[PDB]
């Protein structure tokens, strides 16, 4: 399940998903904000897909890190563990009718590969500083 999949986040985002300060953003908290945006649920599965790069900002904070890409998990993989990020902390609480996350997005946004900075790209295309 997403849950177990995280264990394979959890040494950088943490087991709580509020991640380190400066070294590797919060989760919690954090997703409700990106999935208020439009083309937000896309940009994390991009995320996962792809990896990311890039001066970004989250809770005032700055972040100057590279993540690794995490294609080899498969699309249902993906799925599960975005629903344990989304739900695990409340996140889509915050947020409207949230439809959970499902292979179909995954495998719709892999037919197009990104790099990293691509993906920062997108974020910034979300309004996200
Ligand atoms: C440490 C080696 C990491 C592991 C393992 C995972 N992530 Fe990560 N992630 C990491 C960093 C340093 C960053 C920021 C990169 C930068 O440009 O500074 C991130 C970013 C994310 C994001 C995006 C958050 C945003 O505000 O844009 C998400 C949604 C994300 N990471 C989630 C995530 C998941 C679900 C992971 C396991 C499947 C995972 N990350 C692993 C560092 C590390």
């Amino acid at each position: 399940d997403g849950a177990k999949i995280y264990a394979q986040c959890a040494g950088c985002h943490q087991q709580n998903g509020q991640g380190i300060p400066g070294a590797f953003p919060p989760l919690a908290g954090h997703v409700a904000e990106i999935l208020a945006k439009e083309g937000g649920r896309e940009y994390l599965i991009l995320v996962l897909l792809y990896g990311l790069q890039g001066q970004i900002e989250v809770k005032g904070m700055k972040y100057n890190g590279v993540m690794s890409s995490f294609a080899q998990l498969k699309d249902e993989e993906i799925a599960a563990v975005l629903n344990h990020i989304a739900t695990a902390w409340g996140d889509a609480k915050k947020v409207k009718g949230f439809k959970p996350f499902t292979a179909e997005e995954v495998k719709k946004l892999r037919a197009k590969k990104l790099t990293p900075q691509q993906v920062l790209a997108e974020r910034k295309k979300l309004g996200l500083k």
